[PDB]
């Protein structure tokens, strides 16, 4: 009925468990925060205390010309003088947090300056302020994933399940996924954020939880400027620009540094770029006046009910992204979020493209309200989902069509096969378990290849190339699966980067175009056989060169490789079908590829009570040099063996293999 006992934390202690996992319990939240920036820092100490001297806009400064770009386009757009501001206007509760979570970055390295690199002591120390520039730089000024929710009466024991599962680079720092659990007697959080975020945005506790997705939120609107009399036409006349003169430094070769004049110039619209070519193109980015987003979040994930929860939505802080809720009384949510301005004319394509800069008729002032957003909750098919598809099938069955929105806030493209898959795998599932729940995450079905095989070998059979007919029988005899011991899926992948493109998003090549009323088996089928058998052809000749045989395993290609650790890989792109992502690189001079991007933080949770929950993380806990937290979960993902991730108090202290006492 009740949740079980929230734990009441007597003393201030990283409890850290063998996969560097650290659980903070703090006495209050300042405390708890504090220990979170220690733990951060331990773990990814280099590259934040690099990302957050870039967000003072200061990388020229600290490290050259490799950093004076960002460093330009930060100042032109004022990120790191507004995150001042941002920081000032906090709630008095939330910058004490703040401040807390820096002084808690600090204290780690005033402690542990041996762990510190050379090149990035210079940015000590922090402040709550950075921490504010850096979630603003990367919210505002800066892939793929899927999400899962399923209502209790489609489950076997009644209780809501979710799934967090984010796509992004397994090198970007910024992108980098960070595992904790943080308690104290008014609340607890456990999941994965972005370094230096001191609120976890993948989130769920004993109650309730979140995930997020990419929707591309149009949140920024680039005008066209016509020049003229050094100022711009706007209405008929003149206006001379806003001018300000600013400078910054820029590191030398000899560790000097050069003061570099920078004039900011704005027009009514916003700050002023010179494009190559030589257009002249003002910036509008949309919610420079919400300073509220890490406390959304926060709140958010904090929330004692789903209304609750929907009122800390509401606030509009967060600019973008899908973002997914569950709770153990059973209300599932899909909400397409972020600050969309309100326009009067125009397409998502006009919007999108340079937008005449000579009118007000096209500069907007306002912004829509959460209820003017698709939005879907318990709906009649019991679950929600999203994996980077436009917002139009949510859920099976749909609750809103395009119409019902303005034509200006998602795109109406073709669902990726990725897309199709999600909504498959979970409408044509009942009575699920955590357990077949997890089974259907790990799908990787050549769902391409169910397209278009049945059209392409029969044609490719009457080729005189004995070559081409023999890549035919091949593929012909393929179960469609990406898995590590197909013979014939690298030579599928090189045929559909012809066919549909080298993203293979392309849509021309098949026979029947997709459609929103089959918007789960369409597109189909192959426009022209005679010129796909001649794509086959050049992709027999790609497969040899790329991997040295049109016949090799999968998985002998396909690798992930963290330090020592090489393991085969299974799954693949997300555009071909497969619901689990790998996104393969090119293959190095022997045909070996590892992941560009694809599973990062992958966590299944059910609302049962306790909440029983599960994940990896490829890439490990820390990416600190000398760790023994990068490559030791790798393994674990190629046989998809995932730990119980462990927010009871009980399961921790059997778990922990280091203790940090600290003082706040
Ligand atoms: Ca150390």
């Amino acid at each position: 009925q009740a949740p079980i006992a929230a734990y009441k934390p007597r003393s201030n202690e990283i409890l850290w468990d063998g996969y560097g996992v650290p659980h903070i319990y703090g006495v209050d939240a300042p405390s708890a925060f504090y220990g979170y920036g220690w733990a951060q820092a331990r773990s990814h100490g280099d590259n934040i205390l690099r990302l957050y001297g870039e967000a003072r806009g200061k990388g020229a400064e600290y490290w050259g010309p490799d950093y004076e770009q960002t460093t330009v386009w930060l100042l032109t757009n004022g990120v790191p003088e507004r995150a001042q501001q941002w920081y000032a206007q906090q709630s008095p509760d939330f910058r004490a947090n703040l401040d807390a979570f820096a002084a808690g970055i600090n204290a780690y390295a005033q402690q542990n300056p041996d762990d510190i690199s050379p090149e990035v002591r210079q940015v000590l120390p922090v402040s709550g302020a950075d921490v504010v520039a850096h979630a603003h730089r990367l919210m505002n000024f800066l892939g793929g994933a899927n999400s899962w929710a399923v209502a209790p009466g489609k489950t076997a024991n009644g209780n809501a399940l979710l799934l967090q599962n984010p796509h992004l680079s397994w090198t970007t720092d910024y992108f980098t996924y960070y595992e904790a659990h943080l308690v104290t007697p008014d609340f607890e959080i456990y999941g994965a954020t972005q370094i230096g975020l001191p609120v976890i945005r993948f989130a769920f506790n004993q109650r309730m939880g979140i995930t997020n997705t990419v929707n591309g939120m149009v949140g920024a609107t680039n005008y066209r400027l016509t020049l003229q009399d050094g100022g711009y036409l706007y209405d008929g006349q003149v206006r001379p620009f806003e001018r300000r003169q600013a400078s910054y430094r820029l590191r030398q070769a000899d560790g000097t540094t050069v003061d570099k004049p920078l004039e900011i110039r704005s027009s009514v619209h916003g700050p002023v770029f010179e494009r190559a070519d030589g257009t002249a193109v003002a910036v509008r980015v949309a919610g420079l006046d919400r300073p509220g987003m890490l406390e959304q979040y926060f709140d958010m994930i904090t929330a004692d009910s789903f209304d609750d929860y929907e009122a800390a939505l509401a606030r509009m802080q967060v600019p973008t992204f899908n973002i997914v809720y569950a709770d153990r009384e059973g209300t599932i949510n899909y909400s397409f979020n972020g600050v969309a301005p309100k326009r009067a004319e125009g397409d998502i394509a006009f919007w999108q493209g340079l937008v005449p800069g000579d009118s007000s008729r096209y500069l907007w002032t306002e912004t829509h309200p959460l209820d003017d957003l698709p939005r879907v909750t318990n709906p009649p098919g019991g679950f929600v989902q999203n994996s980077n598809d436009p917002p139009w099938t949510p859920t099976w069955p749909v609750t809103y069509t395009p119409k019902d929105f303005p034509s200006y806030l998602a795109p109406q493209t073709p669902h990726s096969l990725r897309a199709q898959q999600s909504v498959r795998l979970m409408s044509e599932n009942d009575d699920l378990t955590l357990e077949r729940f997890m089974a259907l995450q790990l799908s990787h079905r050549a769902v391409m290849a169910d397209r278009t095989l049945p059209d392409l070998i029969p044609a490719a059979l009457i080729d005189p190339d004995p070559e081409v007919q023999a890549a035919a029988r091949l593929l012909a005899a393929w179960d469609r699966e990406f898995t590590s011991d197909s013979r014939a899926a690298l030579l599928f992948e090189e045929w559909a980067r012809l066919f549909a493109g080298q993203n293979f998003a392309g849509q021309a090549g098949f026979a029947t175009p997709w459609s929103l009323d089959k918007p789960v088996s369409t597109p189909y089928g192959v426009r022209d056989p005679k010129a796909a058998v001649d794509q086959l052809r050049t992709a027999i000749a790609n497969t040899k060169r790329k991997y040295g045989a049109i016949d090799r395993p999968f998985g002998d290609a396909s690798r992930m490789i963290l330090n020592d650790v090489n393991v085969p890989g299974a799954a693949g792109y997300g555009n071909l079908g497969s619901f689990r992502v790998f996104t393969w690189s090119d293959p190095d001079e022997n045909g070996v590829r590892t992941p560009v991007h694809g599973e990062t933080w992958v966590a299944m949770i059910e609302f049962s009570t306790p909440v029983r929950a599960y994940g990896l993380m490829s890439y490990g806990n820390s990416r600190q040099p000398g760790t023994t937290h990068y490559s030791d979960q790798i393994e674990r993902v190629s046989r998809a063996d995932f730990r119980e991730l462990l927010l009871r108090r009980e399961q921790v202290e059997a778990a922990v293999q280091e203790r940090t006492p600290f003082n706040f």
